[PDB]
């Protein structure tokens, strides 16, 4: 066994030997090692999964360097090790795609000529893992993203990166805890790579081209499975709720609202005071280049309010947080919520409406925004009250019919879902979408 150094979170923690943290607006290695970091002018700090992200735009300013302690300087040269950070990489247009498909170019590097090290680069919609030894030699674990770019690690959501190598066996690339990809790297000579681990967009061609990376870390060991979950899970901080890219939710804020149980339908509006029911959405589909999506952006905008003032009018939701939901409707916002003795199906699934102002009639519309389960996935659930305090339910989803209007899957709150919290998938999860530079519909 070639690995360094019972508990798996101290296992972790005594085998890193670069872990990247940001506070105070200032990039550092909280290792132990203290391994120099260098931070050029144009390496901006953005939104990350617990904090702010490193963000790398394409031009010579923009990059992070790490100068390894002598401590760790030569940590992989014949011994294992593990690489780990969350990854954000915009969706590829299908433009770009055919005009720079064939451009590779690393992102992190420790190769410097012959260059041996490691790299982890990018070309198209392949991530790539790549080794080198003294003699040339080459290692490479390519991973071909998901034609689904709804359901693709590459295309503009936080995701999460680990690459074990063992040099008695092999290099695996794993996506979200679950492994993506495999090298055996047996074979190999002694990996002299350079004295700095560079974080920068190398030999992109395409000027727009930009990446975001956070907690990037290092291993004296090649993580098994349980140690990888275990890594994964501990950044997910179930306080902080999360858009549908996993950046944090956010007040005042335009979202468009999709239910994880049928994501391939955007919410619509009946009319104003009336209610809402999921439509399918339009899609997009390029058999040439073998990638197709549920369009987005299309259905109602939907705004957060907080209910009453919270800490210090912190821009960011967190889970428990009361609110008011409002739909954004033709330049006019209008509050979502239940009218008392509106229309129900069965007395239980209360319909919900936007707009309401029957005169005399109480709305109820205070709602709580919660993180009450799927903890890997960036959704949300929402609790509706009553003016007791009393639980209204979860909003979800009812099929049936109003009137003589067709048959639909209704927006309504129920309690139902309270007994139904452990199925893998269920109606009352949902995903905020806001426009992002990092996914335009083709
Ligand atoms: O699957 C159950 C179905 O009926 C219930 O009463 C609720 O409306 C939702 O949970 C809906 O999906």
């Amino acid at each position: 066994n070639l690995d360094c150094w019972e508990d798996i979170d101290v296992i972790l923690k005594k085998s890193t030997i670069l872990n990247l943290d940001i506070n105070n607006d200032i990039i550092s290695d909280i290792s132990g090692f203290n391994s120099s970091v260098i931070t050029y002018p144009d390496a901006q700090l953005v939104p990350g999964i617990n904090g702010k992200a490193i963000h790398l735009v394409n031009n010579e300013s923009s990059e992070v360097i790490v100068h390894k302690a002598m401590d760790i300087e030569y940590n992989d040269m014949f011994n294992n090790f593990t690489v780990s950070f969350w990854l954000r990489v915009p969706k590829v247009s299908a433009s770009h795609l055919e005009q720079y498909g064939t451009n590779e170019y690393s992102i992190i590097s420790s190769m410097k000529s012959i260059g041996s090290g490691w790299s982890v680069s990018l070309k198209g919609n392949n991530l790539i893992w790549t080794l080198k030894d003294s003699a040339g030699e080459v290692r490479q674990i390519t991973f071909r993203d998901l034609p689904d770019k709804f359901n693709a690690y590459l295309a503009n959501k936080w995701v999460f990166i680990t690459i074990t190598n063992d040099r008695l066996s092999s290099a695996n690339l794993y996506i979200n805890g679950v492994l993506m990809g495999s090298a055996e790297i047996t074979g190999l000579g002694a990996i002299r790579e350079d004295n700095n681990i560079t974080l920068k967009l190398d030999r992109c061609n395409n000027n727009n081209q930009y990446v975001s990376i956070d907690k990037f870390r290092i291993f004296c060991k090649a993580l098994n499975p349980k140690e990888i979950e275990k890594l994964y899970t501990s950044y997910l901080s179930i306080t902080f709720l999360r858009d549908f890219w996993g950046n944090p939710l956010r007040y005042d804020t335009e979202y468009y609202l999709i239910p994880v149980a049928s994501s391939s339908k955007d919410v619509q509006l009946k009319n104003i005071t009336d209610y809402m029911y999921l439509t399918n959405a339009p899609s997009y589909t390029n058999g040439k280049l073998n990638i197709y999506y549920r369009r987005l952006y299309n259905g109602l905008k939907f705004i957060i309010k907080r209910y009453t003032p919270n800490n210090e009018i912190d821009s960011f939701v967190k889970s428990g947080d009361f609110i008011k939901l409002y739909v954004s409707y033709n330049n006019n916002e209008h509050i979502v919520g239940y009218p008392k003795d509106g229309n129900a199906f069965n007395n239980l699934d209360r319909i919900l409406r936007v707009g309401y102002n029957a005169p005399g009639i109480p709305l109820y519309k205070k709602m709580e925004a919660v993180k009450l389960r799927d903890l890997k996935t960036y959704s949300v659930q929402l609790k509706l009250y009553d003016d007791k305090n009393a639980s209204l339910g979860l909003v979800g989803t009812h099929n049936g019919q109003i009137g003589n209007d067709p048959n639909r899957d209704i927006l309504i709150a129920s309690n139902w879902y309270f007994n139904h919290l452990k199925d893998k998938i269920l109606g009352c999860d949902w995903y905020f979408v806001p426009t992002d530079e990092g996914w335009t519909n083709d």
